[PDB]
This record gives structure tokens, C-alpha cells and sequence, in this order.
């Protein structure tokens, strides 16, 4: 039968990539913590790591048990703090993931009022979109995304509770060629930086123009940081889309100007997604009734 | 105690309304039981139970952490569930390969026992010799060599195993003229079938030559296949060197005969060579210990 | 010589039957090819060629060497044709992953200035840290990084070479209560945003801290994002760390101020980090001369 | 334009894995060497080695590259050999593979014939099958295969002339179970050692037992390995087919039996296979009507 703080010496094993360093971190014995691993293989009757020359790696068993390993004790520390927090003790930790419109307007304000409320609970911010962000909300790291995806692809084992409906604008540098298009189709021979998307890069740009009857667009190149699109496009005459609100709030709004387009763009609905099976920590109901409020 | 027996326990304590016959149902002691669920209980800070006429119920924390012990119990069972899938089609096949002495006196004997052994698992063999072996070694193509090498000039990568000290001899036709010679320097002018050894066609002989003061030995031809050999020297005046055991067991004993110098040949290390990081499945561990229990 | 241009020749001779006008027509000169081929007789040991009424034929030795020689000459071409198809595909992509000081000041210059120069290269570009990007750097997923790590650090399986000396300022909102500090001591109860860093989220504030002779710095949130922080630390009391360049460029400049202290803070050394073993692009090469220009 | 000398450089480099290695062997200044190479790089614009810490090793276009570089370099090498023999300087190498009834009856005598008649060309006789010997035919390393093959199958590029039609038998221990059986039904539960054949191993006994109606015969092991066929039927109860010239000529013909079977197995015919546009040289033909003379 496993043992839970064997798991969390395995994951901070896996963390570090060596018994020695693992073993200071835990603070234990050098030959203690092989004890407690080799007890877990030898049960398992199945080696869960190998020596490197930079430490030990897992194997394919324990890659295969990491997931579960993660999933055990971050739902063990859940519980722990659920209870605690259900007792008026509001301290504990919650992970979670935003997309662009969400991290620039909503959250702010939502963690600003969160904090308010429950000054003891430990938040941990990220960047993340859907299908990347499926594998953590999987094994537990990651409590919630609020992330773009479309309805009827989401994985079934997946929850999403709809958060905001967002704007998507066509944006170049300020005195652009085509800086007063008001169509689609006077666009077809510009270059593109081809932005992030649960589909893929470019896969919102690719879509209109295809909608549109016109041919694919003329991939410039491929930005996946909303962080360095804006200034890419205003040092360039690149096109991109973007959600309206970082069109709205970045450091290079005056070098920008949305594109007057009469042909309408797609609204992506923003989501709250999580494991559906995990029960949800009174906490991270918290944070996220506070985020809803922000995102209307 | 184990905190998932515990945890099984009070699952089992929520269907059936009692501790006691839980603990009889689950084969626990039931003071055993008793006493975990208290510690369990002062870990949280919380009674997951109270007492009924019926026998127990769970309190409001004992229905809120139930959601967790469910989650965990589930997960423990599919870990579970996933080893015992992944090693079961782990303990079933093995691919190796072996030098000529190894084949033909070791191996069959070997393979024997092992199958008895070992009645599932499929064995695939074939010819091999270092450094041919390595890059199959090191992609993960064949799990483990018995080959000689030379101990300082084997791949980092690799680790290596003794397993025989084998005999080189010389051989030629039965009539062969120099069949009584007593000293190298005596076949310096004969004419050589180069054979297979870790360092190149006709190493072995070349090497020899050159610590006992001798010329280049003759080229007569290079034949790498060990199968050819012995049938090829038969009907030739070529002399060569082989290992004893293919001298011992060829298809043409009656027509070749070794030339047993005072003059001493090397002693070639056979070792079992593969990578240092893979993991060894049991059976390719049983396979090499039957292996090494006939090569002595 | 050069002998593909006698063997190509000497197959133009075969074909037009006069060694003269296969020069003529091939645009060497006659009596260079003459001397070119009396050459290759003299190594051959034999005439390649008869002279006719008609001009020149091929004698018995010169069919058996135009086997070879057409052999030879096809080989040349398809080596050719397959290095220019490799070549080809090659001389087309970059990706790499930048860092929030190159991705907003270096960055939107050197991709105009490359793109002029390489106009036909697709870049793909991302945000990355190390060591999060070690093993996409080390499977060959991700070409090079741009990002600050210290040099005794770094995977010996990776080359790095200084491309920026950034600076690190500690940042609150512009009415912060402590915006007039002038030592590190001042701060040691302010509440911190963790941002990114090599050693992991904080990791500059606590070494900082630590240094100075102070107890750990009280965590207030862990954000991962450099695209969220400035907002957040802007709505509320947390101070935080952040590259000097996004300090100078986010979207909620008047609502923060650095708060200049006295105490030194570390500058981060910025480097372009890759595989040692692994061949550059010229593309690859340009691009990062073109950072390496604006980044000074 | 690719130089000659360069090619045979690049080939010795690779042979040996490092410059400093190779300079010595071609009695070449190791920056000369690199000279040489950094010119067929340079024009090619493509980099055809990497340093690694083993010395030096193929980029992807080296790999490429090499065979070519092959081809080119013994088609070189062929010519001139080739135009010595036809002036009746009867001097040269030929390397081929052969199959285990070849090997066994035809190839010593034929050897010998040959040494007799052409003293003074170096002969490398190796194992080997189609389709494996396919790129070594292709890249011009191996001169020709005898090795069975069916007709349809083989590839346009190559050319295939009959050599010997052999005959298949089934063997086991002398005091099989089965010893005395006459029907291939009789052997439906019996278990294989799959043995080598053109459709890969066990094909001839999974086709008979096809064509007789009969389930997939029942799989012991695969042994590639002829020459380790005999001894491991010979010790165990597994079943095989072999080629009856091994059946014939193996050390341990006492200890096997054929199955005295009345139902007809197949006849694999032995063919001489090589890439159908290299001129055969005349001593590899010579050599090939040895073969065919001792085939019959």
C-alpha cells in the first residue's frame, strides 16, 4: 500500500533531479530516503527511477506514476485546507491559470477584493490557455484556467462555467497601409503575426479570412506571448489579432490603431475550466466568485 | 494503520453505520480501527463521526472530507490499476546479441532453463559483435550484448559485465604444413583469413604479430562470418584464429586442427554490455544469470 | 582542371565525337582539356581515347571507365540536388524564446532590421526562462533562449555568450507608503509579488534579502507573469521586483514608482543560451547579431 | 565542385569518429584536414560535422551526404580496378554476402577455385540476407548478394540471376516428440524457433502452415542466428526449419533429426543480387561463375 509522504519525496526527488539534493530538502538521511523510495518500488515490484550522471530520472513507471503521485497529494493538501477554511481558518493555496483579457482587466481588481477578504490564503498566478493547461488541471497543480475554448470540444471530464464573452479587434502600427480598411478582404495580402488561440496560432485570423471566402492568410510570423505582440506590431506592418482589451492596455498604444473593419470578427467565450471530479475548495470558490464579479 | 486501510474503512463505515462490523467486514482489528480514526480525527481537528443508536453517522467535516477519501481511495486503485498494466506487458519480450562462443556452448543450455523459467516470454537473438552493437545498444534496439571488448575502450554510455575468459586458437586445415610449429615467428609468411574481433578484421592476429616483433601479418582474405569460417579454412591453406569453443563445435572437426603454439595468445573478455541508465526487466535478469551459470 | 569537369567532358565526348567541340560546347578551354585528360591516361596507365577520321572514340579502357565515370558524374549531381533540397528547407525557420527586457526593447527593432535582411525566414517567438527552457533547448525544440541565468548554473550540455547586462528595480504603486525608502531594512515587512526569476518565483528579493542580513521576505502572491504584474502590483500595496525595461514599458505606468534605494540590488546578466553541439543557421546567426546590435 | 580526395577524407572521419584520429591515418596536419573539409562545408554552404565530446560526428546533411560520398569514392575505385584487369593486371577487392547454403557447400570450394585462378584479389565474404544487403548493394559497399529472394518482390533497381533452388526441412532433437511424425498437421501445437527468411523470420513455416489450413504456428523464439540454429533445437524441444545443407553440415548433426514429412515444403531459390546499373568488375564475375560452377 502506498505511503503519502513517500510521494511527496518522490515528487520533490523528480523537482530536483537527485537523491542527495532531495534528501536536504526533506531533511533526511542520504540512504533514508532510498529506504522510502526502494519501499515504494519494491511493493510496486517496479523501478521508479534510474541513476543519471545528473542524478536519477524517472522511468516509464514512474513517469506513468507522477500524474497520480501529484494528483494524491495536492488533493491531500486540499482537503487539509478546505477543512481549515470551513472552520473560519482561511489560510491555504490556490493555483490557477488566466488568458490576456482576463489577467488586464478582471483579475486585478479580483485579487485586490480576494485578498480583502481572505488575507491568508497563498495565490499563485500563471499564464495559460486551453488545451495546454489540460494535463495540470489533470493531476491537480493547477485548481482552475480561465481560459478561451470552444463549448463542444472541451475534453468530458472537464467543467467549464462561462466567464466572459471577449472582443476581438484587427490591430496595426499607427500608420499602417491599411490603417482605414473598413473590410476583411482589403487585408488579403497583408502579413500577419499569427497570435495564441485554443485552436492554435493564427487559428482566429485563419478562420475569419476562410468565413470570408477568401484565401489563407499570409503567415508574417508566429507570436505566442501577448506580452511582445503589441510592440512586434508597432515596430513592423504586421496585423494581428487581439483581444480587445489588450488592444486597450498595453505600453505601446500610441504607435496602434485598430482597424475600422464593417465585416464582423468572432466574440471567444472565456471560461472557467477545471477537473469536474475535484471537489472545489471553499477558497478557490472564493477567488473565483470574486473573478466573476470583475468579469461583467 | 495506513491511512488509505483508514480511509477504506471509514467508506465502508458510511455504508454499513458501524465501525465495528466495518472493521469485521475489512478484516481489521476493530480497537485497531478505533484508534486511527481518533488520530485521523486530532490530525484535522475535527470528529469525522458521531455516535447513533444505529451505530455511527459521519458529522458535517466527516460528509466533507468523505468527497476527498473517495478521490483518494479511487486514485490509489487506478495507480494501481495503470503499474499493473504497464508491468505486465513489461514482465515479455527480450532482444540480445551474442558472440560465437557464447551461441554455441553457453546459449543453448541457457535458453533451456530460462524457458523453463520464464514459459511466457518471447526471446529474439541474433549475431552481434562491439562496437557493431553499440548504436543498437544505445537507441534502445537491443536490450543487452554478450560480446568481447576491451575494458578501457567501451562506451561511457554502457556498462559492462564479465562473463567468460575465452581461448583464442589458430587453426588451419588438418594437413596444414605447419601444423607441428611451435612459434609465432614460424607463420609469419602464411596466409591469413582475417576474422571478426572488437578492434577490426584480423585484430587479433595483427596484434599478436606485433608484440612478438613480426611484420604485417599476410592477407589472404577477411571473412567476417564466424558461420563460413571454419568449412572456408577446411578447403584453404589459410591459417586463422577463432575462439576454441567454434575450434570444438564446427561442421568440419575432421578436416581442421588447431596449432598450439608456446607462444601464448590473448584471452579475450566476453562481457554483457548495455546501457547504464535503461532499466533490466526480470526475465533478461534470469535469462543473463542462466547464461552465466552455464559459462563457467 | 577538376576532375567532374574531365569526366563531364569526357561523357560530352562520347556523345558529340570530338574532344574540341565537347570543350566548345562546355566553354572550357581546348588545350586545357587536352592536358586535363593526358593527365588522368597517365594515372590510369591507359588512353581513355583513339583518334578517327571523324574525330575522337572511346577505346576498350575508356567503355569500362565511362561506367564509372557516368556513375561519378550522376552521384555529383544527386549530392547536389540533395544538399540544395536540405539546404533549402533549412535557409527558412527560427524559433527561440526571449525574455520580458529583450522581448520589449531589443526585440521590435532587430525583427524589422532582420526581416529587411532575411526576408524569407518564418520566426516563431515565445516568452522562456531558465531553467524551464532547458529541456526544450536540449531535445532541439526550441533553437536558442534569450534569458537571464547565472553562469555557474548552466547545463554543461549548453553554450551561453553575454548579451545584456539588465538592471532589477523594486516597483509599488506610485503612492506606496514606503516610495521614499532608502534601504532594503525599510522594506523587510512589505508584502511581496514573487516574480519570475532562474532560482525560481522571488528568488532575487529573498537572495537580496538574505544578503542584507534580513529575515525571509513576507510572501504576499507568486506571479508568474510579466504580462500581469505591473496591473497587479498598480492595484494594490505589494512591492515587487522587475526588470528595469518593463518597468519603462507596461501599460500602467503613471499609476507605479520605483523606489530608488540606496541598498544595491543584483543586474542580472542576460544570455543567449543553446545546445554546444547542435549547428547554427546563418538565419539563426543574423537574428541574433540583430539583438545583440540593439541590446547595448 | 566536390573534390575526390575530400570524399575519401569525410569517409576515414567517420570511420574513425575523430579528426585528430583520421589526420593521422591519411598522414595529413589535423588543421590540413579541417581545411579540406571546411571547403567541401563552406561551398556546399552546409555544415557536414559537429564536434562532440567523442570527437566529431554527422549533421543530418553529413548523413545524407555519406551516401553519396560512398558510391562515388568505390565507383572511383571500381573504375580503376577494372582497367587494370581488362589489361590483365588481375588486382582488386570484391566484398559479398552469402546465405547458410551457400556458405556451407558451394562458397569453400568456390573460394578456393577462385584463389587459385585470381592469387592476388582480396576477397571479404560476409553474412547476409535480402532485404537487408539492399543499401549496401545500393551505396556500392557490398558487390553482390547470394541470398534467397522471390522474384516478384525484389526492387526494379536491382538485378537478380538464379543460383541454386534449395530445399526446406523440418528438424528437431533426435528424440522429439514428434520425431516419427509424417503430417504437417501432426506439429499444429509443437513449438518454433523462427528462423531467418527474405519475409522475415519464421515467414517459411508461417506460409506452409497457412497453405495447409492450419493456425499460425506457435512461436518458442526467434533466432537470427544460423549458426546458432542447430545447437538450440538440438537441446531443447522447439521445432525449425533450415535450409537442408544445414540440416546436413551443423556440430550437431547426431543429436538432430529430420521429420520425416509427406507433405511438400517450399524451395527458396538462391539468387546473385546487385544494383543493376554498376558494370560488374571482372574479377567479381569471375569470382560469381565460381560460385554458379560449385552451385550445381
Amino acid at each position: 500500500m502506498l505511503k503519502l509522504q513517500t510521494l511527496q519525496a518522490l515528487i520533490c526527488i523528480e523537482e530536483v533531479g537527485s537523491l542527495r539534493a532531495a534528501a536536504q530538502l526533506l531533511h533526511l538521511s542520504q540512504p533514508a530516503l532510498s529506504a522510502a523510495i526502494q519501499q515504494l518500488e519494491d511493493e510496486l515490484k517496479a523501478p521508479l527511477l534510474v541513476r543519471t550522471k545528473r542524478g536519477v530520472s524517472l522511468t516509464s513507471f514512474g513517469q506513468a506514476f507522477m500524474k497520480h503521485a501529484r494528483l494524491i497529494v495536492t488533493e491531500s493538501r486540499r482537503a487539509q485546507e478546505e477543512i481549515g477554511q470551513l472552520r473560519g481558518r482561511w489560510e491555504g493555496h490556490i493555483t490557477f491559470a488566466a488568458s490576456p483579457a482576463i489577467a488586464l482587466a478582471a483579475l486585478p481588481l479580483a485579487l485586490a477584493s480576494f485578498a480583502r477578504e481572505f488575507p491568508d490564503v497563498t495565490v499563485n498566478v500563471r499564464d495559460g490557455m486551453y488545451p495546454a493547461v489540460s494535463p495540470q488541471l489533470r493531476d491537480g497543480t493547477l485548481d482552475f484556467a480561465l481560459t478561451a475554448a470552444h463549448k463542444h470540444d472541451i475534453d468530458t471530464d472537464l467543467e467549464a462555467q462561462p466567464l466572459y464573452v471577449s472582443d476581438v479587434v484587427i490591430v496595426g502600427q499607427r500608420q499602417h497601409p491599411m490603417a482605414n480598411a473598413t473590410r476583411l478582404a482589403e487585408l488579403q495580402e497583408c502579413r500577419w503575426a499569427f497570435s495564441s488561440a485554443p485552436r492554435g496560432p493564427g487559428a482566429i485570423i485563419r478562420n475569419a479570412f476562410a468565413r470570408y471566402g477568401l484565401p489563407e492568410p499570409k503567415l508574417g510570423l508566429v507570436c505566442e506571448s501577448f506580452l511582445a505582440l503589441p510592440g512586434v506590431v508597432a515596430h513592423s506592418d504586421l496585423l494581428t489579432t487581439m483581444p480587445r482589451t489588450l488592444y486597450e492596455r498595453n505600453a505601446f498604444k500610441d504607435q496602434l490603431c485598430s482597424i475600422p473593419l464593417q465585416d464582423a470578427l468572432p466574440n471567444p467565450t472565456i471560461y472557467v475550466l477545471r477537473r469536474h471530479d475535484l471537489p472545489v475548495t471553499p477558497a478557490a470558490a472564493g477567488l473565483i466568485r470574486w473573478i466573476q464579479h470583475h468579469a461583467l
